[PDB]
């Protein structure tokens, strides 16, 4: 899936580091219903696992986003992702 | 090396998506962002490429960077450049401030 040309940011999250990044994104989730998730990579590394499903024990993605690079996260997907010590990242989410 | 954004920063606006089809011609000259105001432009497909200049009045770029989809790239606070899209370039900025800049303007033009 690709974002679609007349969606927009709906909303933006501040900067997350390894210090003060929300547990919640650190852990098996997924996104909102009908939202895009992009992760934009500042600096240091940020390692993407999607999951096929919520049951799923094994990711059937491994995606390694470094500094300057961004991956997004399609609708409804099932993900986690693990940062390296000196990773800075954000997330954009698209809908509307 | 694109320049580090601060971690204190926040996104204040961000532009909806553009093409060579309606991307504001403000973009396509010289133009900075204002104060305190960091640019972010993310390339969602094809390819932009990105002219920075010394000053307001530099005629050739003293810096050239071609940005791929799944790539962006920042600029400085009044640092003046332009950028040039490709047939199929599709692309978005989003504007960073450590200072709420509601109201107040983004970038400067001209």
């Amino acid at each position: 899936l690709r974002i679609p040309k007349n969606w927009t940011i709906q909303r933006s999250t501040p900067f997350f580091t390894k210090d003060n990044v929300p547990e919640a994104l650190l852990t098996h989730h997924n996104t909102a219903v009908d939202v895009f998730g992009q992760i934009c990579v500042m600096e240091g590394v940020v390692t993407y696992y999607g999951f096929a499903n919520s049951e799923a024990t094994e990711p059937e993605i491994k995606v390694v986003i470094n500094a300057g690079q961004f991956a997004t996260s399609p609708p409804q997907y099932w993900h986690r992702i693990e940062l390296s010590d000196d990773a800075q990242f954000n997330i954009n989410f698209w809908s509307d």
